[PDB]
């Protein structure tokens, strides 16, 4: 028996999702800028979220502390610290440009800030790293074509392209041109689906904007069908429990599907999504999905081997690291 987490790879994660309630006041402390927050406990208090609606309001209104390179860098780093610490050994990082191009700042500034933390990564914290730019899709897909010319032009840092942001209503079809762009780019492909969105729309997103892996994808359990294109093709499913959870999806962590998710043979694995929003990353997830919903080691382990076979690292990253998982489950079991 083991209380550690597993040795994986984070393959869902918003680094805006990552920015703590201490580091949101650094910041704002840092550019001079005023909160809408008496006090840091007030900020807290805002964290109970309705539906995916409620937590983008919140999300989106904690980037404007966000104005510097630095202020990318450093809470870039913040987030590669904790993931280290929480056996995260590869992470594949979502970001908004728009979230920030949309507020003035230059593309120049929150790509160079994250960057510039990645291109240290593996040397500061031990962690491989891929830079994926996410793209609103409540916002046209023509300012998203825009955003993405810039970026090339620019030789942004980037290994993919992604998909978040309000998904009821804004079906993946709408950027199919934009993936299209991405993909004659050699741009890899992911994209948010099935999470507030029905089952249709990972159809979508695998059809119409051949995506590599679908990011959450829970509600592809409504059509027995779907189900069986995923498990038949072994399309990575970056399943976040306590998001789902706390964005109410589902109601109680128990009543999670990602026991039977795993159990039919869909490719799943654990992500933290939005980290300093849902009150835990990656390991935290493991933690109570051990503790709620009674994960093994050897559950855990296949959990984690899937994140790394899913993962877009070289196959010699994913070797070592899948080593990693086997020795974590060796010393793990109760002899
Ligand atoms: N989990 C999530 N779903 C949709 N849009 C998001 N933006 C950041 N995290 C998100
Ligand atoms: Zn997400």
């Amino acid at each position: 028996t083991t209380s550690t987490a597993p040795p994986v790879a984070e393959l869902h994660l918003h680094i805006e999702g990552t920015l703590q309630p201490e580091l949101i006041f650094a910041l704002a402390e840092r550019n001079g800028i005023e909160l809408p927050y008496e006090d840091i406990e007030e900020l807290r208090e805002k964290y109970e979220f309705t539906d995916l609606q409620s937590f983008l309001d919140l999300y989106y209104a904690n980037m404007a502390v966000l104005q510097t390179e630095q202020d990318f860098t450093d809470m870039t780093r913040a987030y590669l610290e904790r993931a280290a610490a929480g056996g995260v050994r590869h992470a594949e990082i979502m970001m908004d440009p728009q979230a920030h191009t949309s507020r003035g700042v230059a593309l120049e500034t929150c790509v160079n800030g994250v960057a510039n933390a990645l291109a240290t990564s593996e040397e500061d914290f031990g962690v491989s790293t891929l830079l994926i730019a996410a793209f609103l899709r409540d916002m046209s897909e023509d300012s998203a074509l825009e955003v993405l010319d810039q970026l090339l032009a620019m030789h942004a840092p980037i290994a993919g392209i992604g998909l978040d942001s309000a998904e009821v209503g804004n079906p993946p079809s709408k950027f199919e041109r934009l993936y299209q762009r991405a993909a004659e780019a050699g741009l890899r492909r992911i994209a948010h689906a099935g999470e507030e969105g029905p089952a249709s729309y990972i159809t979508e997103a695998l059809d119409v904007l051949h995506v590599e892996r679908i990011d959450h994808g829970i509600r592809c359990m409504e059509d027995t069908d779907v189900v069986q294109r995923l498990v038949a093709e072994q399309v990575p499913l970056t399943v976040c429990p306590l998001s789902n959870v706390r964005l109410r999806a589902v109601d109680k962590l128990a009543d999670h599907p990602l026991p039977e998710m795993l159990a039919i043979g869909l490719n799943v694995c654990v992500n933290s999504d939005d980290p300093a929003y849902f009150g835990g990353y990656v390991d935290d997830n493991f933690e109570q999905l051990v503790k709620v919903l009674e994960f093994s080691v050897p559950e855990q382990a296949t959990l984690a081997a899937n994140s790394i076979r899913s993962s877009f690292a070289s196959d010699a990253r994913k070797a070592v690291l899948l080593d990693e998982v086997t020795e974590w489950v060796k010393a793990s079991v109760t002899p």
